[PDB]
């Protein structure tokens, strides 16, 4: 059966998909997803803050039945939990000069300067595709400092995280004349195969309420329609 109440584990500091709002309510596409979903399943859902750390834990525990907080879908945690199918793409992409001909390929990218956080999986990424093969790839401790030699012209690109570099640097004053260069680069082995809701393996009747809700929310449009509210592009990706 169904948890009676699914208690669904989140962390409140990832606007825009998860946070607190001002009455202390639960905001951000996160939440909207889940309560649409929990309300075509017809069950009640708790909303649990916690850090994300303990999410994982939490839900082996059965303190939590369910985990949306923007949880990439990775071959490492597929091993341990179950997911839902994908609620929207975790993917990276590189940033550049407004009108930058630059492309995520190892041909557009040879002569070029790409900086990347030292220690993240776009860093991995640019390793085994780009700078063992002959890239100039730098890594950086601290994003603040690949998006200042960005704007001075010491790196001709970065390589980010997709939807925080387009809620973050993009809005920013210093990122105006700044924009994407070419698409997202996509690859489950260093990104995952995007967010999912996680799951404890043995319980694939919810696993089955909440594809089942997704796919439906999906298909009136409704999934477009809240999505919009936050992005204005395709957030879901392929």
């Amino acid at each position: 059966a169904l948890p009676q109440t699914v208690r669904i584990g989140t962390d409140t500091t990832y606007a825009p998909f998860s946070s607190k709002d001002a009455k202390g309510e639960f905001i951000g596409f996160d939440i909207d997803l889940g309560n649409e979903m929990c309300k075509r399943m017809q069950v009640k859902c708790t909303w649990v803050a916690s850090d994300f750390d303990a999410l994982i834990p939490s839900l082996k525990a059965k303190k939590i039945d369910a985990i949306i907080a923007s949880l990439s879908i990775t071959d490492k945690r597929q091993q341990e939990i179950a997911f839902s199918d994908k609620l929207y793409a975790a993917d990276s992409r590189l940033i550049a000069a407004k009108g930058s001909p630059i492309q995520p390929t190892l041909e557009s990218l040879k002569g070029k300067h790409v900086g990347v956080l030292q220690g993240s999986t776009q860093e991995a990424y640019a390793n085994d595709n780009w700078r063992t093969k002959g890239v100039d790839v730098v890594a950086y401790a601290n994003q603040d400092l690949i998006y200042s030699d960005l704007t001075a012209g010491r790196l001709d690109a970065a390589l980010q995280d997709e939807v925080a570099a387009s809620e973050g640097f993009l809005k920013q004053p210093a990122g105006k004349e700044y924009a994407f260069a070419g698409p997202s680069v996509k690859d489950k082995k260093y990104f995952g195969d995007g967010t999912g809701v996680g799951l404890r393996k043995d319980d694939t009747e919810l696993k089955a309420a909440f594809d089942k809700a997704l796919t439906e929310l999906r298909q009136d449009g409704t999934y477009d329609k809240m999505a919009k509210k936050y992005f204005d592009f395709n957030v879901y990706g392929d």
